[PDB]
């Protein structure tokens, strides 16, 4: 089997994308994030405290003739940005793309954090990571992935994410249209339950190679790059009146100036991300300060290549008895 399903930009930012979800039957499509950093398929469902709903569409088991209560269970889950959700859990049938799993947790939320509630476009999250980081007790339970996976064509999935536009997820094949060259591919560490892996090095704009190891986890759920201060600070030295803003929260820069593209490696080959795409807009409405995209990850312990990376890239998620990750240029 294989799937394939278009992923949508939530605003014009690409802060996040959206992908339709058809979950219980008859179908209820839910609009989800799909986060290859975590490992819960959770939703907005009837039995989300009122109040936290504005605007989302919900799951309501009760009118899915193939739900049922995983009783017991729970889950709670907490991401690097401070957000979090919590809820019970049901089983139900889950197509993405036209793949069906049968037997999916669907993790039904009770309560969501403030930020879920004020963003109206996002239902819930899908989870692929690894099965290892998914929250459900007392038995832990599989990602639409790891269900899926042995009746797939291939054991894979892939995330080509669009710059200002929609983008797909396949499931089970590796579209060899979607991207030039070649598909690099770089081992993988699942001990930390992420998609974790070692560029080579980068390079700012036109400027030198730097070969130098940096460990970081392919996450389509962080929209920026999050890299070591020293490689962030040497990309922002090349802009013209940039700065790092405590009250700000990062590196901001005038919306007058030229961003260079970052280059980062993956084995002997090299992913350019364009400049435009480093681009966030003002700090806040009718400013003259534009937000980075490109931040530094000291003290969120990792280093995350985002969505502002992945976008530049075809991107293989290879769920083989050894994982790895693949990027081609596109």
């Amino acid at each position: 089997s294989t799937g394939s399903a278009t992923t949508t930009p939530i605003d014009s930012l690409d802060d996040a994308y959206i992908t339709p979800v058809q979950i219980g039957t008859p179908a209820q499509t839910l609009n989800l994030d799909f986060d290859t950093g975590s490992s819960d398929l959770w939703v907005f469902s009837s039995e989300t405290t009122a109040s936290e709903v504005d605007g989302q569409t919900i799951y309501t088991p009760s009118k899915s003739t193939t739900a049922k209560l995983l009783s017991g269970a729970t889950w709670s889950i907490s991401y690097g940005d401070g957000s979090s959700s919590s809820g019970d859990v049901y089983t139900d049938t889950v197509s993405v793309g036209g793949l069906t799993v049968t037997g999916q947790a669907v993790e039904s939320a009770k309560k969501v954090s403030s930020s879920f509630t004020e963003d109206s476009t996002i239902d819930g999250l899908l989870g692929l990571a690894f099965s290892t980081l998914n929250t459900v007790s007392p038995t832990q339970q599989k990602t639409f992935f790891d269900n899926a996976k042995a009746s797939l064509d291939s054991p894979v999935f892939t995330a080509d994410l669009g710059y200002h536009a929609p983008g797909t997820y396949n499931f089970g094949f590796i579209d060899t249209t979607a991207y030039t060259g070649s598909i690099t591919y770089t081992a993988v560490s699942t001990k930390q339950g992420f998609w974790e892996w070692t560029s080579t090095g980068y390079a700012v704009g036109s400027g030198t190679f730097k070969s130098t190891s940096i460990d970081g986890i392919a996450d389509t759920g962080t929209t920026l790059l999050y890299l070591p201060a020293t490689v962030v600070s040497a990309y922002w030295a090349q802009v013209s009146g940039a700065k790092s803003s405590s009250s700000v929260g990062g590196y901001v820069f005038p919306c007058s100036a030229t961003l260079p593209s970052f280059t980062f490696g993956v084995g002997s080959a090299r992913i350019v991300i364009p400049g435009d795409y480093i681009d966030f807009g003002p700090i806040s409405t009718g400013s003259s300060s534009c937000f980075g995209g490109i931040q530094s990850s000291a003290g969120i312990g990792i280093n995350i290549f985002g969505d502002v990376a992945l976008k530049a890239a075809f991107v293989v998620f290879n769920g083989a008895t050894t994982p790895t990750l693949g990027f081609a240029s596109k």
